[PDB]
């Protein structure tokens, strides 16, 4: 069972990288036992971020550890040959994308045209990135069967949907993206690529931990104490709540995401804190 | 009733923009009776278009009309606010952008803080693009009460969803986006934004001549027979198809989409030309 | 131009049907324009109604009009055809069955099985009741083209779906069952099956006889104050709503909803008169 | 950890209920291992049950066992109230109920209202049946917390929607009613009410008691036999599907499922059959 790490992406309040920040993270995500780092995903504003930005992030990143998976999508497919061509010169553990995005009622076969082109030109591993309630679309077996595939990260609610991968993708690694299912991915899938990995990653580590112990209880109530957080962070923007926690449990700055997705005001960080002390004592009172 | 048109960006075999092929067809629209252009819509891959690809599209067509509506939206408030303060120095039509959106469940607050945000250094005025099939949110009428709102682009297929803008915003010019829809806009709002108007704009024209004669007869028949054409097209990608079908209609090369909106094969714009050859006769025996 | 009401179904305190308020609302409806009368829809309660009270709807209203269209559907396809069998030996003008509902997942075959089951042992003209929100199904022409179909009665929002009906099936009725759609209704397709002719019957044979002289905006005024009626009416339940305003617009008694569809309390009642008193006044102005 | 059994009604050629049947059937069940029977649901045809037969069902299974959840749900309060008085006088597990339904956008105080008056006459535990997917609507647990309620059968693809009620309502049971999560629920849940417990009661019981044994690998490999047999059965209509299975896999005739709900033909039974072969073998294999 894998942790993976949607890192989030530090910006200051220009709305400029901060990578010192981002390589502080990244250090202390993996002194904690993260398995690998997922960079540019939805957690780290990828379509937000340009083109350069997304090749900047992984450099830094690169600084600090090899085991990295690039996300690379854009709305133009030329830009995203020339990130594959970029990490192709790099020592990293694969290259991802999701799937085309914003556009409604593209054909089938555009997508699959899409990611054959990914993997016409990379030299790495392929993670295919599906995140339906985000890009509009599905990517079903159908056009998996015939890529060369290495692992999927499945951004669903339905378990069924992910462990649906499993069972027809032989020796493909799927991994579940949501942090309310964490418990049951550890259960029955390869691992996870959690966003909330960003600020309780020794929770997440020892879920997988007291899995591993056959402590499965444990393990549960750990799970139920990340959905009552989850719910929690809905009203303000998960994301955006990210960063502040992060700074709350990590005690490290990671400064501000980029409008449109506003950081929290003063007061919005205040409420927040507030809401999720009695969650924060019960986590540190059985994770320390 | 005003009969504006989401110009399709013409790019080159390699993805790069051509400006004279953009000026060569907003030129032939005009003449055709097409009254404004909005510029970097989704029919021309506006979320596709870099900043610099959007600001030149707009350079461009300033030479040809300034019936322009400078759709602006990114991911990245920063790119927006550059676009704005750039248009501000011209003389155009409005300012416009669709919401946020890929990231799904974002605050309400966030939508409103985005175009608040343009609202304040804007100098013309504001036309709200919703298009909630393809960002993930309807932008509702009580976050638009604070706002200087001029216009609302509303693509949605409940005609009753664009009359309620009507309804609560007074003084505000309400088009609607959808093809299907044409003759019910042209009867009770103030304009349509239809990606057709790229290709038989003379039909468009037509439909609304009809109706200020009085003759729905014919208009509501002309309706049937893009409802026909509408069909069809999803098979292809209706944005692709497009390009195809200006160069069979007008008689000028406006090149191709530019991937992941992948250009129809050789294979597949015969078989399109084939498949819309019974319309395209009646069509042209209603409108001469 | 037809305009045809979905009938509501008086109840008493106790939840027994008052065949006379049925009676004595039917009269004033037909006198005041209404074309004809669709027995047991939603707006009548149909899948709340037993099989029996679904008769004796049609057995009171039979002694006042035969322009009556009999909506018999049920999850029990025996009582369903006991209901056609009862129906052939009486004057109307059709019989009608939204779709099977409840239950998802059902596959096309049985959608169709069904209506080929009504199709085959009635000997009146059969309508068609698309209710996809309803039902959970939206019945594709590819079932249509098959019966005997007279008319469809399509409730969707979208007004391209009803008109594709008119163009798939050739010389069907087809009629659209939305209020906030009727002025687009009465300039497109056959008619339509509108609520709001329970309680202001003469203000939409008023917008058809406006049409029907060329004055459309006035036809469109009435239909933007219909449009803020509904809106108000949404917290309220708009059935339930119903009652209590055929009582203030037509000054009788026709009772209450029964539970699960629960009746407005005292205050519930008194708010809703008091939202809707400036749109009454309007309404009157432009309709007396 | 309990497995409850939304037993089927035996129905033969003409629609009428074989109690015989369902008590040969009910017998069996039990012997195999499964815990307790939810009467008249989604799989006994609840909503297409008049009011006598859900009755008759209680009453035939209370000679085979009185751990029986007697779902009462229908569109007149006065017949479920009819059925909660009914069984007040006998000594069962509980009464239950799904939301209203078919009536689209009722106001949830309806939902609430509905709720209230069933939990204030009844002398048994309440047992909330939540099916957005067949009613339309989601019960959320604000409008439990002030109801006696005593269980949750939730069918949601999404565990975490289950796993809240836990957390929101504490002494509640909570069943996850989905066949493709058996193996979840029995992790973290009280149980489950699976309609699959028809035919393969034996694998189902074999998944709880591996689990308990920490055999999560083997029990996890049925799930996944389990979630190809439901991919195969979508196909021919689930339920109508399970009749023809109970008797390939149990040796005994359950009848037939009554139309809308149409039985498969003799074609369509020995098609299905011949599909689900290679699996039955490879699960006769891991069940002996
Ligand atoms: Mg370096
Ligand atoms: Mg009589």
């Amino acid at each position: 069972m894998e942790i993976i790490s949607p890192i989030i992406t530090p910006f200051d309040k220009q709305g400029k990288v901060n990578v010192d920040a981002l390589k502080t993270h990244a250090k202390n995500l993996l002194e904690k036992g993260i398995d690998a780092i997922f960079v540019n995903g939805t957690t780290g504003l990828g379509p937000a971020l340009s083109k350069d930005e997304k090749r900047q992030n992984l450099n830094a990143l690169y600084d600090v550890t090899h085991k990295l998976i690039f996300q690379v999508g854009s709305l133009n497919l030329n830009d995203v040959m020339e990130l594959v061509k970029f990490s192709n010169e790099m020592d990293i553990l694969g290259v991802s994308s999701h799937s085309p995005y914003y556009f409604p009622r593209l054909p089938e076969k555009f997508l699959a045209k899409y990611y054959e082109e990914i993997a016409r030109i990379s030299s790495h591993s392929l993670y295919i990135y599906n995140y339906p309630a985000a890009t509009g679309y599905d990517i079903p077996p159908s056009i998996l069967k015939s890529l060369p595939v290495k692992g999927i990260k499945d951004t669903n609610q339905d378990l069924a949907h992910s462990l649906e991968y499993k069972l027809n993708l032989p020796g493909v690694k799927v991994y579940n993206g949501s942090n309310t299912l964490i418990y049951y991915s550890l259960l029955s899938l390869d691992g996870v690529v959690a966003s909330f990995t960003n600020f309780i990653p020794e929770v997440i580590v020892k879920q997988r931990d007291l899995i591993k112990q056959g402590k499965l209880d444990d393990a549960l109530r750990l799970q139920e104490l990340i959905n009552r957080l989850a719910d929690i962070l809905r009203k303000y923007g998960s994301i955006s709540a990210i960063y502040v926690l992060v700074n709350e449990f990590q005690g490290y700055d990671v400064g501000y995401p980029r409008p449109p997705i506003f950081p929290l005001t003063d007061e919005e960080a205040l409420s927040l804190k507030r809401e999720i002390e009695p969650l924060k004592r019960k986590i540190q009172e059985l994770v320390h």
